[PDB]
Protein backbone atom coordinates (compact mmCIF):
# COMPACT_ATOMS: atom_id res chain seq x y z
CA UNK A 1 0.00 0.00 0.00
CA UNK A 2 1.04 3.59 -0.50
CA UNK A 3 0.50 3.97 3.19
CA UNK A 4 3.04 2.48 5.36
CA UNK A 5 2.77 1.21 8.74
CA UNK A 6 4.61 3.97 10.28
CA UNK A 7 3.98 7.42 8.29
CA UNK A 8 5.02 10.82 9.47
CA UNK A 9 3.17 14.39 8.44
CA UNK A 10 3.81 17.78 8.29
CA UNK A 11 1.12 20.83 9.32
CA UNK A 12 1.03 24.41 7.82
CA UNK A 13 -1.82 26.59 9.24
CA UNK A 14 -2.44 29.58 8.77
CA UNK A 15 -5.35 31.91 9.51
CA UNK A 16 -6.99 34.69 11.57
CA UNK A 17 -9.18 34.70 15.30
CA UNK A 18 -10.98 37.92 15.96
CA UNK A 19 -8.75 39.34 13.29
CA UNK A 20 -5.09 38.34 15.26
CA UNK A 21 -2.97 36.56 12.04
CA UNK A 22 -1.16 32.90 12.96
CA UNK A 23 1.12 31.01 11.92
CA UNK A 24 2.16 27.55 12.62
CA UNK A 25 4.13 24.54 11.66
CA UNK A 26 3.81 20.77 12.90
CA UNK A 27 5.79 17.41 12.52
CA UNK A 28 3.83 14.95 13.39
CA UNK A 29 4.17 10.75 13.15
CA UNK A 30 1.71 7.71 13.77
CA UNK A 31 0.51 4.46 12.94
CA UNK A 32 -2.40 4.95 10.73
CA UNK A 33 -3.89 1.27 11.04
CA UNK A 34 -4.00 2.05 14.68
CA UNK A 35 -5.58 5.18 14.17
CA UNK A 36 -2.36 6.35 16.78
CA UNK A 37 -0.69 9.58 15.74
CA UNK A 38 0.98 12.29 17.80
CA UNK A 39 2.09 16.13 16.35
CA UNK A 40 4.64 18.65 17.80
CA UNK A 41 3.44 22.33 16.68
CA UNK A 42 5.03 25.61 16.80
CA UNK A 43 3.73 28.80 16.16
CA UNK A 44 6.16 30.55 13.68
CA UNK A 45 3.95 33.62 13.22
CA UNK A 46 1.72 35.79 15.46
CA UNK A 47 2.97 34.45 19.00
CA UNK A 48 1.96 34.35 22.04
CA UNK A 49 -1.41 33.70 20.61
CA UNK A 50 -4.76 36.03 22.45
CA UNK A 51 -7.00 32.53 22.16
CA UNK A 52 -7.35 29.59 23.26
CA UNK A 53 -4.87 26.44 21.64
CA UNK A 54 -7.84 24.25 22.08
CA UNK A 55 -9.73 25.92 18.87
CA UNK A 56 -6.74 24.97 16.73
CA UNK A 57 -5.86 21.30 18.22
CA UNK A 58 -8.19 19.70 16.17
CA UNK A 59 -6.90 20.96 12.59
CA UNK A 60 -3.69 19.15 13.43
CA UNK A 61 -4.69 13.47 10.39
CA UNK A 62 -7.78 11.69 9.11
CA UNK A 63 -5.47 8.83 7.58
CA UNK A 64 -4.56 8.20 11.16
CA UNK A 65 -7.95 6.37 11.98
CA UNK A 66 -8.31 2.66 12.63
CA UNK A 67 -11.34 1.40 10.44
CA UNK A 68 -11.84 -2.04 10.91
CA UNK A 69 -12.08 -4.42 7.64
CA UNK A 70 -15.97 -4.36 7.43
CA UNK A 71 -16.10 -0.81 6.76
CA UNK A 72 -14.48 1.48 3.87
CA UNK A 73 -11.68 3.95 5.08
CA UNK A 74 -12.72 6.86 2.56
CA UNK A 75 -9.41 8.66 3.36
CA UNK A 76 -7.29 5.70 2.85
CA UNK A 77 -8.47 4.78 -0.19
CA UNK A 78 -7.80 8.39 -1.85
CA UNK A 79 -4.21 7.95 -1.57
CA UNK A 80 -2.01 8.82 -3.62
CA UNK A 81 -4.10 11.35 -4.87
CA UNK A 82 -5.38 12.77 -1.47
CA UNK A 83 -8.12 14.32 -0.50
CA UNK A 84 -9.48 17.68 1.06
CA UNK A 85 -11.48 18.50 3.92
CA UNK A 86 -14.13 21.16 5.18
CA UNK A 87 -15.06 22.28 8.59
CA UNK A 88 -18.19 24.30 10.20
CA UNK A 89 -17.68 24.92 13.85
CA UNK A 90 -20.54 26.59 15.50
CA UNK A 91 -19.98 27.32 19.14
CA UNK A 92 -22.65 27.96 21.38
CA UNK A 93 -21.41 31.59 22.33
CA UNK A 94 -21.95 32.80 18.42
CA UNK A 95 -18.39 32.05 17.47
CA UNK A 96 -18.16 30.60 14.22
CA UNK A 97 -14.71 28.97 12.12
CA UNK A 98 -14.67 28.22 8.73
CA UNK A 99 -11.36 25.48 8.39
CA UNK A 100 -10.31 23.92 5.03
CA UNK A 101 -7.34 21.83 4.32
CA UNK A 102 -5.54 19.72 1.48
CA UNK A 103 -4.06 16.92 2.33
CA UNK A 104 -1.41 14.99 0.22
CA UNK A 105 1.52 12.53 0.21
CA UNK A 106 5.37 12.80 -0.26
CA UNK A 107 6.88 9.27 0.26
CA UNK A 108 6.06 7.96 3.71
CA UNK A 109 4.94 11.89 4.85
CA UNK A 110 1.71 13.14 4.55
CA UNK A 111 1.87 17.11 3.51
CA UNK A 112 -1.67 19.10 5.22
CA UNK A 113 -2.15 22.84 4.50
CA UNK A 114 -4.73 24.06 6.76
CA UNK A 115 -6.71 27.81 6.14
CA UNK A 116 -8.88 28.61 9.73
CA UNK A 117 -10.45 31.31 9.82
CA UNK A 118 -12.43 32.01 13.59
CA UNK A 119 -14.67 35.09 14.34
CA UNK A 120 -17.44 36.37 16.41
CA UNK A 121 -15.76 34.68 19.69
CA UNK A 122 -16.81 37.07 22.66
CA UNK A 123 -13.84 39.61 24.04
CA UNK A 124 -14.82 38.03 27.84
CA UNK A 125 -15.57 34.26 26.99
CA UNK A 126 -13.40 31.32 27.61
CA UNK A 127 -11.41 31.08 24.21
CA UNK A 128 -10.21 35.07 23.94
CA UNK A 129 -9.88 34.18 27.91
CA UNK A 130 -8.07 31.61 27.56
CA UNK A 131 -10.55 29.00 30.10
CA UNK A 132 -10.29 25.87 28.05
CA UNK A 133 -9.07 22.96 29.06
CA UNK A 134 -9.28 20.38 25.82
CA UNK A 135 -11.92 18.55 24.40
CA UNK A 136 -14.03 15.67 25.99
CA UNK A 137 -13.80 12.04 24.32
CA UNK A 138 -15.89 12.39 21.28
CA UNK A 139 -18.09 10.49 18.41
CA UNK A 140 -18.27 11.79 14.93
CA UNK A 141 -21.36 10.12 13.07
CA UNK A 142 -19.90 9.38 9.42
CA UNK A 143 -22.38 8.73 5.83
CA UNK A 144 -21.46 8.84 2.37
CA UNK A 145 -23.66 11.06 0.38
CA UNK A 146 -22.89 12.28 -3.28
CA UNK A 147 -18.81 10.74 -3.30
CA UNK A 148 -18.34 12.62 -0.38
CA UNK A 149 -17.98 11.78 3.40
CA UNK A 150 -20.05 13.97 5.62
CA UNK A 151 -19.02 14.11 9.46
CA UNK A 152 -20.65 15.87 12.46
CA UNK A 153 -19.65 16.00 16.22
CA UNK A 154 -20.94 17.49 18.99
CA UNK A 155 -18.17 18.86 20.36
CA UNK A 156 -17.30 19.94 23.83
CA UNK A 157 -14.57 22.48 25.58
CA UNK A 158 -14.17 21.38 29.69
CA UNK A 159 -13.66 24.70 31.30
CA UNK A 160 -11.37 26.19 34.10
CA UNK A 161 -14.04 25.84 37.32
CA UNK A 162 -16.34 23.36 35.47
CA UNK A 163 -18.58 23.06 33.18
CA UNK A 164 -18.66 22.53 29.45
CA UNK A 165 -18.26 25.12 26.44
CA UNK A 166 -20.25 23.08 23.48
CA UNK A 167 -18.89 23.47 19.78
CA UNK A 168 -20.89 21.87 16.87
CA UNK A 169 -18.68 20.16 13.96
CA UNK A 170 -19.94 19.83 10.24
CA UNK A 171 -16.87 18.26 8.54
CA UNK A 172 -17.34 17.15 5.08
CA UNK A 173 -14.12 14.88 3.50
CA UNK A 174 -13.26 15.38 -0.43
CA UNK A 175 -11.33 12.59 -2.24
CA UNK A 176 -9.31 13.79 -5.14
CA UNK A 177 -10.71 10.25 -7.28
CA UNK A 178 -13.86 8.10 -6.80
CA UNK A 179 -13.68 5.89 -3.69
CA UNK A 180 -15.56 2.82 -2.28
CA UNK A 181 -17.68 4.69 -0.06
CA UNK A 182 -18.25 3.31 3.55
CA UNK A 183 -22.36 2.70 5.39
CA UNK A 184 -23.69 4.92 7.91
CA UNK A 185 -20.74 4.87 10.81
CA UNK A 186 -18.60 6.29 13.91
CA UNK A 187 -15.36 7.58 14.65
CA UNK A 188 -14.67 7.68 18.40
CA UNK A 189 -11.75 10.43 19.34
CA UNK A 190 -9.66 11.20 22.26
CA UNK A 191 -7.08 14.33 21.39
CA UNK A 192 -4.79 15.85 23.87
CA UNK A 193 -2.32 18.03 24.77
CA UNK A 194 -0.31 16.29 25.83
CA UNK A 195 2.46 18.91 26.39
CA UNK A 196 3.65 22.40 25.85
CA UNK A 197 6.02 25.65 26.93
CA UNK A 198 4.33 28.41 29.25
CA UNK A 199 2.83 30.29 26.33
CA UNK A 200 1.63 27.36 24.34
CA UNK A 201 3.78 28.25 21.10
CA UNK A 202 4.95 24.90 20.99
CA UNK A 203 2.37 21.90 21.84
CA UNK A 204 2.35 18.00 21.70
CA UNK A 205 -0.78 16.38 20.84
CA UNK A 206 -1.95 13.04 20.83
CA UNK A 207 -5.16 11.26 19.19
CA UNK A 208 -6.16 7.88 19.01
CA UNK A 209 -9.23 7.96 16.69
CA UNK A 210 -11.24 4.17 16.05
CA UNK A 211 -13.97 3.76 13.52
CA UNK A 212 -16.77 1.31 14.35
CA UNK A 213 -20.50 0.43 13.85
CA UNK A 214 -23.17 1.34 16.55
CA UNK A 215 -22.84 0.24 19.56
CA UNK A 216 -26.74 -0.78 19.96
CA UNK A 217 -28.22 -1.79 16.51
CA UNK B 1 -37.25 1.38 44.23
CA UNK B 2 -40.57 3.55 43.00
CA UNK B 3 -39.57 1.90 39.45
CA UNK B 4 -40.26 -2.08 39.67
CA UNK B 5 -38.33 -4.42 36.97
CA UNK B 6 -41.32 -4.85 34.93
CA UNK B 7 -43.34 -1.66 34.08
CA UNK B 8 -46.25 -0.44 31.48
CA UNK B 9 -46.65 3.13 30.45
CA UNK B 10 -49.36 5.10 28.42
CA UNK B 11 -48.57 8.03 25.87
CA UNK B 12 -51.17 10.78 25.18
CA UNK B 13 -49.67 12.67 21.88
CA UNK B 14 -51.31 15.56 20.54
CA UNK B 15 -50.05 18.24 17.63
CA UNK B 16 -49.90 19.58 14.63
CA UNK B 17 -48.06 19.13 11.32
CA UNK B 18 -48.22 21.68 8.59
CA UNK B 19 -51.32 22.45 10.12
CA UNK B 20 -52.53 19.17 10.04
CA UNK B 21 -53.78 18.35 14.24
CA UNK B 22 -53.93 15.00 15.38
CA UNK B 23 -54.21 13.21 18.02
CA UNK B 24 -52.09 9.57 19.23
CA UNK B 25 -52.77 7.24 22.33
CA UNK B 26 -50.30 4.39 23.18
CA UNK B 27 -49.83 1.99 25.37
CA UNK B 28 -46.22 0.60 26.35
CA UNK B 29 -44.07 -1.91 28.47
CA UNK B 30 -40.82 -2.52 28.99
CA UNK B 31 -37.58 -3.31 31.99
CA UNK B 32 -36.17 0.09 32.76
CA UNK B 33 -33.22 -1.33 34.26
CA UNK B 34 -32.17 -3.24 30.94
CA UNK B 35 -33.31 -0.21 28.59
CA UNK B 36 -35.97 -2.27 26.47
CA UNK B 37 -39.24 -1.26 25.33
CA UNK B 38 -42.23 -1.39 23.28
CA UNK B 39 -45.51 0.37 22.87
CA UNK B 40 -48.19 0.32 20.34
CA UNK B 41 -49.88 3.26 19.04
CA UNK B 42 -53.27 4.59 17.83
CA UNK B 43 -53.46 7.43 15.69
CA UNK B 44 -57.04 8.71 17.31
CA UNK B 45 -57.74 11.76 15.56
CA UNK B 46 -57.18 13.13 12.40
CA UNK B 47 -56.02 9.76 10.67
CA UNK B 48 -54.90 8.67 8.21
CA UNK B 49 -51.74 11.62 9.12
CA UNK B 50 -50.19 12.85 6.10
CA UNK B 51 -46.67 12.96 7.17
CA UNK B 52 -44.50 10.42 7.82
CA UNK B 53 -44.78 8.21 10.85
CA UNK B 54 -41.19 8.32 11.72
CA UNK B 55 -41.29 12.24 12.89
CA UNK B 56 -43.63 10.60 15.43
CA UNK B 57 -41.45 7.81 16.79
CA UNK B 58 -39.31 9.06 19.33
CA UNK B 59 -42.10 11.27 21.11
CA UNK B 60 -43.20 7.98 21.98
CA UNK B 61 -39.64 7.21 27.07
CA UNK B 62 -36.29 7.93 29.29
CA UNK B 63 -36.81 5.71 32.25
CA UNK B 64 -36.55 2.66 30.02
CA UNK B 65 -32.46 3.28 29.54
CA UNK B 66 -30.00 1.25 30.69
CA UNK B 67 -27.62 2.85 32.94
CA UNK B 68 -24.33 1.63 34.65
CA UNK B 69 -24.43 1.68 38.42
CA UNK B 70 -21.68 4.05 38.15
CA UNK B 71 -23.44 6.99 35.96
CA UNK B 72 -25.96 8.60 37.78
CA UNK B 73 -29.39 7.69 36.00
CA UNK B 74 -31.09 11.44 35.94
CA UNK B 75 -34.48 10.71 34.72
CA UNK B 76 -34.87 7.39 37.02
CA UNK B 77 -33.45 9.45 40.06
CA UNK B 78 -36.65 12.14 39.32
CA UNK B 79 -39.25 9.83 40.18
CA UNK B 80 -41.71 9.34 42.28
CA UNK B 81 -41.69 13.84 41.48
CA UNK B 82 -41.09 12.50 37.53
CA UNK B 83 -39.83 15.25 34.83
CA UNK B 84 -40.49 17.03 31.64
CA UNK B 85 -38.24 17.20 28.33
CA UNK B 86 -38.20 19.51 25.50
CA UNK B 87 -36.89 19.14 22.03
CA UNK B 88 -35.84 20.83 18.98
CA UNK B 89 -35.70 18.72 15.89
CA UNK B 90 -33.93 20.70 13.11
CA UNK B 91 -34.34 19.13 9.66
CA UNK B 92 -31.84 19.82 6.93
CA UNK B 93 -34.56 20.67 4.39
CA UNK B 94 -35.58 24.12 6.78
CA UNK B 95 -38.37 21.87 8.73
CA UNK B 96 -38.37 22.54 12.02
CA UNK B 97 -40.86 20.69 15.35
CA UNK B 98 -40.56 21.65 19.09
CA UNK B 99 -42.15 18.83 21.56
CA UNK B 100 -42.92 18.96 24.77
CA UNK B 101 -43.79 16.11 27.52
CA UNK B 102 -44.82 15.50 30.97
CA UNK B 103 -44.08 12.18 32.73
CA UNK B 104 -45.70 11.30 35.44
CA UNK B 105 -45.77 7.61 37.60
CA UNK B 106 -48.89 6.01 38.85
CA UNK B 107 -47.98 2.68 40.42
CA UNK B 108 -46.63 0.45 37.96
CA UNK B 109 -47.50 2.66 35.05
CA UNK B 110 -46.06 5.78 33.40
CA UNK B 111 -47.63 8.70 31.74
CA UNK B 112 -46.25 10.68 29.46
CA UNK B 113 -48.28 14.05 28.39
CA UNK B 114 -46.76 14.71 24.79
CA UNK B 115 -47.63 17.97 22.74
CA UNK B 116 -45.80 18.23 18.99
CA UNK B 117 -45.38 21.40 16.73
CA UNK B 118 -43.93 20.73 13.37
CA UNK B 119 -44.00 23.31 10.28
CA UNK B 120 -41.61 24.08 7.45
CA UNK B 121 -41.85 20.54 6.00
CA UNK B 122 -41.09 21.01 2.25
CA UNK B 123 -44.47 19.85 0.51
CA UNK B 124 -42.46 17.45 -1.79
CA UNK B 125 -39.48 16.57 0.81
CA UNK B 126 -39.55 13.37 2.23
CA UNK B 127 -41.75 13.34 5.42
CA UNK B 128 -44.97 14.84 3.64
CA UNK B 129 -44.23 12.41 1.13
CA UNK B 130 -43.76 9.49 3.07
CA UNK B 131 -40.55 8.54 1.86
CA UNK B 132 -38.74 8.27 5.30
CA UNK B 133 -37.75 4.30 6.22
CA UNK B 134 -36.92 4.76 9.75
CA UNK B 135 -34.11 6.17 12.20
CA UNK B 136 -30.89 4.92 11.96
CA UNK B 137 -29.27 3.54 15.30
CA UNK B 138 -28.41 6.83 17.13
CA UNK B 139 -25.64 8.40 20.10
CA UNK B 140 -27.18 11.23 22.32
CA UNK B 141 -24.24 13.31 23.58
CA UNK B 142 -24.94 13.89 27.37
CA UNK B 143 -24.17 15.93 29.77
CA UNK B 144 -25.61 18.37 32.96
CA UNK B 145 -26.01 22.21 33.56
CA UNK B 146 -28.23 23.88 36.23
CA UNK B 147 -29.49 21.02 37.45
CA UNK B 148 -30.95 20.24 33.70
CA UNK B 149 -29.83 16.66 31.94
CA UNK B 150 -28.74 18.12 28.23
CA UNK B 151 -28.69 15.94 25.13
CA UNK B 152 -27.99 16.47 21.42
CA UNK B 153 -28.28 13.89 18.71
CA UNK B 154 -27.38 13.48 15.09
CA UNK B 155 -30.10 11.87 13.85
CA UNK B 156 -30.78 10.75 10.20
CA UNK B 157 -33.74 8.54 8.71
CA UNK B 158 -33.29 6.29 6.15
CA UNK B 159 -35.04 7.07 2.54
CA UNK B 160 -36.67 5.04 -0.04
CA UNK B 161 -33.82 4.59 -2.86
CA UNK B 162 -31.22 4.97 -0.48
CA UNK B 163 -29.82 8.58 0.81
CA UNK B 164 -30.30 9.74 4.16
CA UNK B 165 -32.80 12.60 5.49
CA UNK B 166 -30.84 14.31 8.50
CA UNK B 167 -32.31 15.54 11.58
CA UNK B 168 -30.75 17.39 14.73
CA UNK B 169 -31.78 16.65 17.89
CA UNK B 170 -31.49 19.04 20.96
CA UNK B 171 -33.35 17.75 23.78
CA UNK B 172 -33.31 19.37 27.81
CA UNK B 173 -34.65 16.89 30.06
CA UNK B 174 -35.98 18.73 33.54
CA UNK B 175 -36.58 16.91 37.06
CA UNK B 176 -38.66 18.19 39.20
CA UNK B 177 -36.86 17.80 41.85
CA UNK B 178 -32.88 18.20 42.53
CA UNK B 179 -30.80 14.76 41.34
CA UNK B 180 -27.52 13.47 41.21
CA UNK B 181 -26.17 14.98 38.06
CA UNK B 182 -24.16 12.72 35.85
CA UNK B 183 -21.19 13.50 34.31
CA UNK B 184 -20.32 13.59 30.90
CA UNK B 185 -21.85 10.65 28.70
CA UNK B 186 -23.60 9.09 25.98
CA UNK B 187 -26.79 7.23 25.02
CA UNK B 188 -27.16 4.32 22.40
CA UNK B 189 -30.24 3.46 20.57
CA UNK B 190 -31.78 1.69 18.39
CA UNK B 191 -35.52 2.53 17.46
CA UNK B 192 -37.83 0.59 15.08
CA UNK B 193 -41.19 0.33 13.73
CA UNK B 194 -41.84 -3.95 13.95
CA UNK B 195 -45.26 -3.51 12.80
CA UNK B 196 -48.05 -1.33 11.06
CA UNK B 197 -51.69 -0.98 9.73
CA UNK B 198 -51.32 0.13 5.43
CA UNK B 199 -52.27 3.75 6.57
CA UNK B 200 -49.94 3.83 9.95
CA UNK B 201 -53.18 4.69 11.99
CA UNK B 202 -51.77 1.52 14.18
CA UNK B 203 -47.94 1.35 15.02
CA UNK B 204 -46.03 -0.74 17.25
CA UNK B 205 -42.68 0.14 17.92
CA UNK B 206 -39.41 -1.33 19.63
CA UNK B 207 -36.64 0.66 21.46
CA UNK B 208 -33.02 -0.65 23.16
CA UNK B 209 -31.17 1.97 25.10
CA UNK B 210 -28.69 1.70 27.20
CA UNK B 211 -25.98 4.16 28.47
CA UNK B 212 -22.35 4.12 29.21
CA UNK B 213 -19.25 6.43 28.92
CA UNK B 214 -16.77 7.27 25.92
CA UNK B 215 -15.00 4.15 23.79
CA UNK B 216 -12.23 5.82 23.21
CA UNK B 217 -10.80 8.05 26.18
BR1 LIG C 1 5.87 21.10 23.71
CL1 LIG D 1 -22.06 8.32 -2.29
CL1 LIG E 1 -26.01 20.70 37.32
Amino acid sequence: SVIAKQMTYKVYMSGTVNGHYFEVEGDGKGKPYEGEQTVKLTVTKGGPLPFAWDILSPQCSIPFTKYPEDIPDYVKQSFPEGYTWERIMNFEDGAVCTVSNDSSIQGNCFIYHVKFSGLNFPPNGPVMQKKTQGWEPNTERLFARDGMLLGNNFMALKLEGGGHYLCEFKTTYKAKKPVKMPGYHYVDRKLDVTNHNKDYTSVEQCEISIARKPVVA
